[PDB]
């Protein structure tokens, strides 16, 4: 991992399962693209700012959780809605509300 705290990489494990996971779900626009690379590098550039294991470790689980969002919703399960509902009170930066309620809408 990026971080040099230790066990960073056995976390930097399961970073990588969501995003094998994401390109496997979607396996397109250019613009789709450009927003599935924009959520990959929202959670990877997260991880890698943290410094301490348990900040690493809630930012994998707020990107694991995004995982099953997405399969959701992209399934039919519920709608672009109901899953920003579930992380739009967690989610402190607006700037990361409006990438992913609008990936959320893309995979309905």
């Amino acid at each position: 991992a990026m971080p040099s705290y230790n066990n960073a990489r056995l976390l930097e494990k399961r970073l990588q399962n969501c995003d094998t996971q994401l390109n496997q779900f979607f396996n397109l626009s250019i613009k789709f693209l450009q927003q599935l690379n924009q959520i990959k590098y929202f959670y990877n550039s997260a991880f890698n700012k943290t410094e301490n294991e348990d900040d690493g470790l809630e930012v994998v689980e707020e990107y694991e959780n995004f995982i099953s969002l997405v399969s959701q919703v992209k399934s039919g399960q519920i709608n672009a809605d109901k899953a920003f509902e579930t992380i739009k009170d967690t989610t402190e930066s607006r700037q990361a509300d409006v990438i992913i309620a609008n990936f959320f809408k893309v995979c309905e």
